[PDB]
């Protein structure tokens, strides 16, 4: 499916705030009637790859429950048909093994099941284990690293049949070599040609985008090509291209960067 946004905004409604805790004082925001979201465009051709990065707390995952329809609209249009699934932030894990995790709801089919976990780099996981896939994890997973709950549960995510995606900043941790074979091999490959929204603070994801989006302070500080970021916000790209390895600092780092940099260059 495309999905379209023409001059989008949503605001604090009650209840909203406890959603988003769950997901990466409200009253006040609330009854002063704020803005969480404000004048947002875009529009995504079927098949395209969204990426949408900005400053910490500024609506990235708020976008995502408009789509989802978890956040309303208070003015504008917004455009998107069909199932869509939803990688959270929190990479929740049921009780059973981590196949039945991957599927969890679905149906068991075996080229699609096997074609999910090389894509998403699980292989590598589940050849630890005496049972692999067949082995037991709690609720919570707890005792896997950041990177392995991510990974199944972008899996999950990725073998539900949908024709939209969101996936919420799952490329945050320590294990920066897998994650960026994750990023070619499943966003980039094997869902080429469905259509992604990646909320993220990589530039490479920035640089292989069909379209990107910046946020800052509940507004969009840029909508459009990657090529049109470099001409169009020449401030902020010099800064954050200007890295020799920016993709490979924590996440808490690149995040804290890209801040300052949308802080300085209004």
């Amino acid at each position: 499916t495309g999905i379209i946004m023409e001059n989008v905004t949503a605001f604090w409604e009650e209840g909203f705030g406890e959603l988003l805790e769950k997901v990466q004082s409200f009253s006040h925001l609330c009854l002063v009637g704020n803005p969480v979201l404000k004048n947002i465009n875009l529009n995504i051709e079927k098949g395209e790859m969204l990426a949408i990065t900005g400053s910490t707390g500024s609506g990235k995952t708020s976008l995502l429950m408009l789509i989802l329809g978890e956040l309303e609209a208070s003015e504008g249009i917004i455009k998107h048909s069909g199932r869509v699934s939803f990688c959270s932030q929190f990479s929740w894990i049921m009780p059973g093994t981590i196949k039945e995790n991957i599927i969890f709801g679905v149906s068991y089919d075996e080229y699609r099941y096997k074609s999910v976990v090389k894509a998403c780099q699980l292989q590598q996981d589940i050849t630890k284990f005496a049972e692999q896939d067949n082995t037991v994890l709690g609720e919570g997973g707890v005792t896997l690293s950041g990177g392995q709950r991510a990974r199944i549960s972008l899996a999950r995510a990725v073998y539900k049949d949908a024709d939209l995606y969101l996936l919420d900043s799952p490329f945050g941790y320590l294990d920066v070599f897998t994650e960026e074979q994750v990023f070619e091999s499943c966003v980039c490959k094997l869902m080429a040609n469905k259509t992604r929204i990646l909320v993220t603070s990589k530039m490479e994801h920035l640089r292989k985008a069909d379209k990107i989006l910046i946020l800052h302070q509940g507004s969009s500080y840029f909508y459009g090509t990657f090529s049109e970021l470099q001409s169009l916000r020449p401030d902020f790209s010099s800064k954050l291209m200007g890295y020799d390895t920016f993709d490979q600092f924590t996440e808490e780092r690149r995040s804290s960067i890209l801040t300052e940099t949308l802080r300085r260059f209004s």
